């Protein structure tokens, strides 16, 4: 997995870029942005492509309780091929890209300012991941 | 040449992700965010790479008269090699995204609404422009 400290935070427009591969054999993956490294912290963003059950769920986490699921429209990553995932934070939210086309918009639940860390794990094969 | 309109202008963190190629016989290429009238040549970024004199210049321009330079370290575009570029609107400027790692950041002299147009064009073969 990929696991990286932003340790000036998060600041409107930053842009996650990333790159890898869904293994043939693949359940779910995950890109978190999260508050800390304490296991079940806070999670401003929880995104969560589920190829067993054909969805993509998106979720926040405070105190220990997940939030309201959102699912996006179809599911844009296959079983043995590659992807790429632009998550790109405003003021206004995560909006997620895949491949070609806008696919999400996830709006804040939790303030930006609490985002330190991004982990990127699961089922998935990585290529590269990027801040910018 | 690529043509498109921002309608609402270029709104904070507008990605524009840009793939081509550079032809083998390359002198310039060019990305520009232009003002909206058919009189208009203001740019907020003029984003011009050049094989011909190996340097990529920034700079913004209004009634008719370029600003200061800016130029970017090196030149991360190779003459019969493919690119991909991202510009990032962010709330301090440009971000200028080449390959894998950011390149250049351009701070702001136009004011953001007053982009409405992108254009790509010079010598430089377009796979795909996408506004995010
Ligand atoms: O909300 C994200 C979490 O979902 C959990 O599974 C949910 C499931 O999606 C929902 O339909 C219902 O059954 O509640 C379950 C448990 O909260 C996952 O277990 C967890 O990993 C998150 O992805
Ligand atoms: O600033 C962008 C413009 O550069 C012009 O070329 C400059 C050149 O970079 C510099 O050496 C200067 O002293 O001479 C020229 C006049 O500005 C280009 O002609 C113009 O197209 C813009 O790219």
């Amino acid at each position: 997995p990929h696991k990286s400290s932003l340790p000036e935070g998060i600041r409107p427009c930053t842009v996650l870029r990333i790159r890898g591969l869904v293994p043939p054999n693949a359940s779910r993956f995950h890109v978190n942005l999260l508050c800390g490294e304490e296991q079940g912290s806070d999670a401003a963003l929880h995104f969560n492509p589920r190829l067993d059950t054909s969805e993509v769920v998106f979720n926040s986490k405070e105190q220990g309780s997940w939030g309201r699921e959102e699912r996006g429209p179809g599911v844009p990553f296959q079983r043995g091929q590659p992807f790429e995932v632009l998550i790109i934070a405003s003021d206004d939210g995560f909006k997620a890209v895949v491949g070609d086309a806008q696919y999400h918009h996830f709006r804040h639940r939790l303030p930006l300012a609490r985002v330190r860390l991004v982990e990127v794990g699961g089922d998935v094969q990585l290529d590269s991941v990027r801040i910018f």
